[PDB]
């Protein structure tokens, strides 16, 4: 009952249908899966203090990214992680939390810098721990040189799709 | 190209290195393969107002459905997508008279779902551009490298199934 015996299913269902290829439908079915299942096991570690993907992506991009003065809106965009319809309103968001702060008593308000708050960094050290743990447990199954040639694989395939 | 995933990963990397980040970088560019893969494949289905969602319904009734269709049950269980994205699709593929129900003589509540000539006729018209885009994405990858990319991302999500 798991992806894998899914998978040879929908294989074997597709091939009785052939009788046009369903091979690459099935890789990106597994690297569906596989996105899929990570989720809920990173997400795991910030659920319970209310951020979802979006706002731990912009806290830990301050975190890791920021200078002493803070990132503006442009240059914090490019450094964060995730980009697209989902990021809309995160900085709102968790300047409403409490999480970042800006001086909003100033203009070119809209481009003011950006900065975590003594809470705000406070809650990245305290979740990081698990964040790192979490991420490395998902991995182990894969040894460093298995980790490497997926990197590479997977970045070639990217590497198609931004050329 | 200095605004690519590449160039955003090394610097993330040496970010992190100022401030073992490796973990985390293999899952970004997953992550990030994961969003630029969407943004391709839903282009075949989007101008027919199809979500993910419902083409994953749509196309599991035409590979896996029986004549007779399948009930709700077996219907989930064959869908590639799983999860709370799915809520609600059957109702909308039935406003949409994509899908209906044959409903059983006895047991009015439970009824088997299947594609109706619509349904069907839009898999088989999208089925085309989809193989083709789903090829696409992975032509940069060899047959092997396929493969390889295949034993090791299996690998991974066993782990988080077992
Ligand atoms: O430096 C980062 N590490 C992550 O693990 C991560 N995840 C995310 O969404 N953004 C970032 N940034
Ligand atoms: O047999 C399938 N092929 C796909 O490419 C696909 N995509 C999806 O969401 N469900 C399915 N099912």
């Amino acid at each position: 009952n798991d992806t894998a015996a899914l998978l040879e299913r929908i294989r074997s269902d597709w091939a009785r249908l052939n009788h046009p290829s369903a091979g690459p439908m099935l890789t990106l079915l597994l690297l569906e899966r596989l996105h899929a299942a990570l989720g809920r096991e990173i997400e795991r570690t910030y659920a319970a203090s209310g951020l979802n993907a979006a706002g731990w992506d912009l806290l830990l991009t301050l975190y890791r990214s920021a200078p002493p003065e803070g990132l503006r809106p442009t240059e914090l965009s490019a450094l964060a992680a995730i980009s697209g319809p989902s990021t809309s309103n995160r900085i709102v968001r968790l300047l409403e939390k409490g999480l970042i702060e800006r001086r909003e008593d100033e203009r070119d308000r809209r481009s003011a810098s950006i900065r975590l708050t003594p809470q705000g960094r406070a809650l990245v050290t305290h979740l990081l721990p698990a964040h790192l743990a979490t991420t490395q447990r998902v991995l182990a199954p894969l040894s460093a040189q298995e980790q490497r040639t997926l990197e590479e694989l997977a970045g070639r395939m990217l590497a198609g799709l931004e050329q």
